[PDB]
């Protein structure tokens, strides 16, 4: 029997997703997640993955490309990758020249998830949910500490956040930035910081445990969605705040040592299937890449500016580069003095 391994985010697919392709296909599913770019990069540093299919995003896989640790996709057996927005495959060829080794999936941003209510009552009816000030300004952090505060465990997509609010160039290559003023401000803001954490925020978000999160787009809308299916009265929106947020393409890509080729093929390519992937994005609450398939995504996801935003709030969004081993390592240790107390 055929069986097919595939390491994917966590809360990134339909419910139903894998039953249908193993019973169109036979083929037997072994899925597993993660929350962490962080994570699945070490596992491919470090030896085989056990997997064939991965999904990092699309930054994170510019730097594995070189390590040699993924093989070119072989176009002949992704028949359906005409339907791909071709100016999405643009902007991940910046980090996967010619679209060699990356299928592009779905698509957000990093922005600022946060109950609407308590937001509201501790800052006022104006707070502003409109700009990073909420959460990146400590006199608002300390009071927002009330009801609770999360960052992403997210240190690349953290300090372009960070480096952008201050005026600086998001991907800045000077080491002072980081250990001067990023650092500075994310040590006045830790303290009001409950944790780290890059998928506990959903339920906490979903059940009022916390009013406050830095977190990707689609994550947060299934927050919101959870709490009204639960009818708990808990009133959860997304904001790209003002000033401009991180946008992330998350991709598939077939690991060097993959078992079963065939079969991750036959799944990449159901994959782009334009009904199957709109309905994985009805459930997900992400945009995703296939440009066949966004008339096919219900209205109430596809007309919501925080999944599919217009030309005007993608023009403010920015992207992650790669950095030289100076600035990532001290990039690395900043993250570590502000993670750790
Ligand atoms: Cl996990
Ligand atoms: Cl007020
Ligand atoms: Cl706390």
């Amino acid at each position: 029997q055929k069986t097919l391994h595939i390491y994917n985010w966590s809360d990134y697919i339909a419910p139903d997703t894998v039953a249908n392709f193993e019973k169109e296909t036979g083929i037997k599913v072994v899925y597993d997640v993660f929350d962490s770019n962080e994570v699945l990069e070490g596992k491919l540093m470090a030896g085989s993955t056990g997997f064939d299919l991965v999904v990092p995003s699309a930054s994170f896989l510019e730097r594995q490309l070189t390590a040699g640790v993924f093989q070119p996709l072989d176009k002949s057996k992704l028949p359906e990758w005409k339907n791909l927005d071709p100016e999405l495959l643009k902007l991940v060829a910046k980090h996967d020249p010619d679209n060699k080794f990356a299928m592009p999936y779905m698509w957000a941003t990093t922005g600022i998830g946060y109950n609407v209510d308590k937001v509201k009552a501790v800052l006022g009816e104006n707070a502003p949910v409109d700009s990073w000030d909420l959460i990146l300004k400590p006199e608002n952090l300390e009071k927002l500490k009330s009801c609770g505060v999360s960052f992403l465990d997210a240190p690349e997509e953290v300090f372009a956040t960070v480096l952008n609010y201050l005026g600086k160039d998001p991907n800045s290559t000077k080491a002072d930035d980081y250990t001067g003023p990023a650092t500075d401000l994310l040590l006045k803001l830790r303290p009001n910081i409950r944790y780290f954490h890059s998928s506990q925020y959903i339920n906490d978000l979903a059940n009022g445990d916390i009013c406050v999160a830095i977190g990707w787009a689609g994550d947060v809308w299934q927050a919101s969605n959870r709490a009204k299916e639960a009818k708990n009265g808990v009133n959860v929106s997304f904001s790209i705040p003002k000033e401009g947020a991180m946008a992330f393409f998350d991709v598939f890509a077939m690991p060097a040592d993959a078992k079963n080729k065939d079969e991750a093929y036959q799944f990449l390519n159901y994959l782009l299937r334009p009904d199957v992937v709109a309905h994985i994005s009805d459930h997900v609450f992400y945009a995703n890449a296939n440009k066949a398939a966004t008339p096919l995504v219900s209205a109430e996801v596809r007309e919501n500016p925080g999944i599919y935003p217009p030309a005007d709030v993608r023009a403010k969004l920015f992207t992650l580069k790669v950095q030289d081993p100076k600035i990532d390592r001290v990039r690395t240790r900043a993250w570590t003095k502000v993670k750790s107390g």
